């Protein structure tokens, strides 16, 4: 349930708005955006936390070089504003999270399986369209309306507890209660809605007097933490070797070695490889050979036609951040998170000054 305080815990950390590339695969760590977080089609994540301090948007892309979104979050999805899962047939957006909080509206249009242990919304939750299927396994607190339309379904799993102001279900949609599930509604719905509920041994309390569950502590922690406390405005380092526009520090005390690349204005990967080769004193064709940390205040671009595989992390400390693939928008990036070694942690801390609040 703990959410990491330091940008070094993140597979991808963005100070400002984050726009991902298509066919992004992320394994381990967390992902954070201090502004709007736009996830492009074909995201496949298996991460601990996914945080946006703005709007979150999850896109779909029917190009045959693309694929479905499959987002698995072991702890928390946090969205300060609205979450919007867009719809492009015949794609799916599958999301499986322990805890999701959305401060404004949750709008699920793209088909997919959305599975939450606990859901907290400070507004409405709207599912619209064929194949849009949500399951709540334990708890949900929805301060506005739960709207389930146009073929969408919602399943309240056994012994779950769900608290909503209002419920609307119409247009070929269903709300399913499994055994012992408890639904509490502050109001009484219309006839059509009621006849769209399939109650398999649960209980519905209509126009019920109840208190909402409040989001777990972790939520207010995320809301009140300034994730870039202490951040300097010093430009990221550059050095004369390699590419004059980039800087680097290496840790060769392990094998494979670790390296941090700094690009104040941007980083492009073929230029990063020139910096890497110069710093390590050896030829480098790719990155699977290496633990790599890329830190910029501009965009990070992967220029190959093909998939880039890396181990490490990506940190943007600029106002906004795009991960771009210009060889072919579908080239893809696979990122396996790895914590930097202590010397590289210290180097990054020194050059940026981020000091998380204790
Ligand atoms: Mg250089």
């Amino acid at each position: 349930t703990s959410v990491p305080s330091s940008p070094l815990d993140y597979a991808i950390f963005s100070k400002g708005a984050l726009n991902t590339n298509k066919n992004l695969t992320v394994e381990n760590g967390s992902v954070y955006s201090g502004g709007d977080l736009t996830i492009d089609g074909g995201a496949v994540f298996n991460i601990d936390n996914l945080i946006s301090k703005g709007e979150m948007v999850i896109n779909q892309d029917s190009d045959s070089r693309c694929r479905d979104n499959n987002i698995v979050v072991r702890n928390i999805i946090y969205v300060e504003k609205s979450l919007k899962a867009n719809r492009i047939s015949p794609r799916s957006t599958n999301i499986d999270a322990k805890t999701i909080y959305v401060g404004q509206e949750m709008q699920l249009y793209g088909a997919g399986s959305y599975k939450f242990v606990q859901l907290f919304s400070d507004s409405n939750v709207k599912l619209a369209g064929p194949g849009v299927n949500m399951e709540v396994s334990t708890l949900a607190s929805i301060r506005g309306t739960l709207e389930v339309i146009d073929g969408a379904t919602v399943t309240l799993k056994s012994n779950s507890a769900v608290y909503c102001n209002s419920l609307v279900v119409r247009n070929g949609s269903r709300l399913i209660l499994e055994n012992g599930a408890k639904l509490y509604l502050a109001t009484t719905p219309d006839a059509s809605t009621i006849i769209s509920i399939q109650n398999n041994g649960g209980t519905i309390s209509y126009s019920s007097s109840f208190s909402y569950p409040s989001p777990p502590a972790e939520i207010d922690e995320i809301r009140n933490r300034d994730y870039t406390s202490g951040l300097l405005t010093t430009p990221l380092p550059a050095d004369s070797v390699g590419s004059n526009q980039l800087g680097s520090t290496a840790d060769t005390s392990q094998t494979p070695p670790q390296i941090v690349i700094y690009g104040e204005s941007y980083i492009n990967d073929n230029e990063a490889r020139i910096e890497i080769s110069a710093r390590l004193g050896s030829p480098i064709v790719d990155f699977s050979t290496l633990q790599l940390h890329l830190i910029s205040r501009g965009n990070i671009t992967f220029v190959g036609g093909g998939l880039t595989i890396m181990n490490g992390s990506i940190i943007s400390l600029g106002s906004t951040f795009n991960i771009n693939a210009t060889g072919n928008p579908y080239a893809g990036l696979t990122l396996k998170y790895q914590m930097p070694s202590p010397p590289i942690q210290q180097d990054i801390e020194s050059n940026t000054g981020i000091q998380p609040s204790q």
